């Protein structure tokens, strides 16, 4: 769909699949680091929620 | 820092850990899709780089 577009213009660009997947590994690490800051959030809520309760 | 600042504004809010992990938890499954989708776009370029490359 959107994605035969992307594919033509790759292709177009003479990208191989070995170095698409190399630059798409980054973002994916990125994407990654997004799941690690909603968990830091969330622990970092806990103990403030907790440490405000307790006085 | 930043995240102290929300943490006051969530708490003067009345939300709890248990409200706050099921909210970031359906956001967290969304991000968990895109990892999944940079990943489903590598193996489709894959795909179609080798079709191409057989013509």
């Amino acid at each position: 769909a959107a994605w035969r577009i992307n594919y033509r213009a790759w292709y177009k660009a003479k990208l191989t699949p070995t170095q698409v997947k190399t630059v798409l590994g980054v973002s994916q690490a990125e994407m990654n680091n997004v799941a690690k800051q909603l968990q830091r959030l969330y622990l970092g809520y806990y103990s403030f929620y907790t440490a405000m309760e307790k006085k």
